[PDB]
């Protein structure tokens, strides 16, 4: 496992003189992973099987305009807040805030153009690159300027994410990146025979808009219990299943904590993930239609990726009883995540 080299190149170029994109890779002994400064999205995951066999893991686009069509948030770093924001609307001391209902009747994933369509600033790291970027106060309907560093590190076979921020004003604030992983292989149709795990002992049941009710359900005795390594498929037939769309209580502290695993056995590749975050959404990319003209000639199909954002709960802002997810000014945002790759 070695400490990566960076290397980049113009990608694309944004119309309507939205700026140049640029392409960044690392490269270590274990990996390569290609990022680039648009919504500091995860292009390219090139992982290892057993024969050492190289796969790109993650789903996505060959060229930039890919990005910009209309496609679910692929690899993207998502904000200001990721996930739903009941009725687009919340209070921050005592003012009440509105934003735009870009999923009715709900807000989500940062509004109309959220963080995953912005232009990101890079600064070339040692190992990695860091973006950085100003969200204006009023960004989508949000108070307070925000400052915002995304920082990708790679060590071996070690992708690690971190999340920076400071506001100018008491404002919500929960980061994450939307990547779809496919241990097979970004071109494999499903995700069926993949091995997960995740360590919580509750999750958040949700709504008819897919907020969560309030309730902080245990998992024991559901088809929501992933303590113990289950197989996709048969987990989903087993409990009457369609996918998975739900945030996973982790039991965290802000210190670093285990959060899932998962195992594709025929390849043998696993993924560990580790964060600072509360709470993990788990995404079976039930909303995939195959419609979508993705790497390699691949389409992409339902269920044919996974996501796992980390995150704080989703319509915390709304919810007293969850984690706290308002920036004061004064304080630090900082959360950090680890996409450990392996072989087993």
């Amino acid at each position: 496992g070695h400490m990566a080299s960076v290397t980049r190149a113009v990608f694309g170029e944004l119309p309507s003189g939205g700026g140049t994109v640029e392409k960044f890779q690392l490269q270590s002994d274990l990996l390569r992973v290609d990022i680039i400064s648009w919504g500091c999205t995860i292009t390219a995951l090139e992982v290892k099987d057993r024969q050492g066999r190289a796969s790109d893991v993650v789903l996505g686009f060959a060229e930039l305009e890919g990005y910009l069509q209309k496609q679910p948030y692929f690899g993207a770093v998502i904000g200001r807040v990721a996930n739903r924001i009941a009725k687009g609307t919340f209070k921050v001391d005592g003012k009440e805030y509105h934003l735009a209902i870009n999923k009715e009747p709900n807000s989500l994933h940062g509004g109309v153009r959220g963080f995953d369509k912005v232009l990101w600033t890079p600064r070339v790291l040692s190992n990695g690159v860091q973006f950085s970027r100003i969200s204006p106060d009023g960004e989508e309907g949000y108070p307070g300027e925000l400052k915002v560093w995304v920082t990708y590190t790679l060590d071996g076979g070690e992708l690690i994410v971190n999340y920076r921020a400071q506001a100018s004003q008491a404002t919500p604030v929960n980061l994450t990146n939307h990547s779809y992983f496919n241990l097979a292989g970004q071109a494999s149709p499903n995700i069926n025979d993949h091995e997960v795990t995740i360590e919580a002992d509750t999750y958040l049941p949700v709504d008819e808009t897919l907020i969560p009710t309030g309730e902080v359900a245990p998992v024991q005795g559901t088809a929501f219990d992933l303590r113990k390594p289950v197989e996709l498929g048969k987990h989903l037939q087993d409990f009457h299943l369609n996918g998975f769309d739900h945030n996973f209580c982790l039991k965290g502290s802000k210190e670093k904590h285990f959060c899932a695993r998962v195992h594709h056995a025929a390849s043998g590749r696993v993924l560990e993930v580790y964060t600072t975050q509360p709470g993990v959404q788990f995404y079976t990319g039930n909303f995939l239609d195959g419609t979508l003209k993705g790497k390699n000639g691949a389409v992409y199909p339902k269920h044919s990726g996974f996501c796992l954002e980390t995150q704080n709960w989703p319509d915390a802002v709304n919810q007293p009883r969850f984690p706290p997810v308002l920036l004061r000014p004064g304080e630090e945002y900082d959360h950090t995540t680890w996409f450990k790759f392996s072989v087993a």
